[PDB]
DNA sequence: TTCAACTGCTTTCGCATCCCAACTACTTTTCCTCACACTTGTACTCCA
């Protein structure tokens, strides 16, 4: 998975599927963060009114 | 001096049995159109 294409001059196949997992690994993580830190916020703006 | 159930909490707006009907039947509603049995003379002779 080195791509040694450019963006310029675009990528071949090979390194187009390889660049397509890439750019789902951040997407996936984000459909792994449904609701964080909402709990956490309100635990301590309750005791620190 | 510990095991095991009862325990409230993850966000931030807005999205998002009874009834009905089918078709074919049979029937009622009545009103209209005539016949079927009875009877006295008259006719054709009947017996006097």
């Amino acid at each position: 998975g080195y791509v040694k294409g450019r963006f310029y001059s675009g990528i071949k196949p090979q390194e187009y599927y390889f660049h397509c997992m890439a750019g789902r690994e951040g997407l996936i993580d984000t459909a792994v963060k449904t609701s964080r830190s909402g709990y956490l916020q309100r635990c301590l703006t309750k005791q620190l009114e």
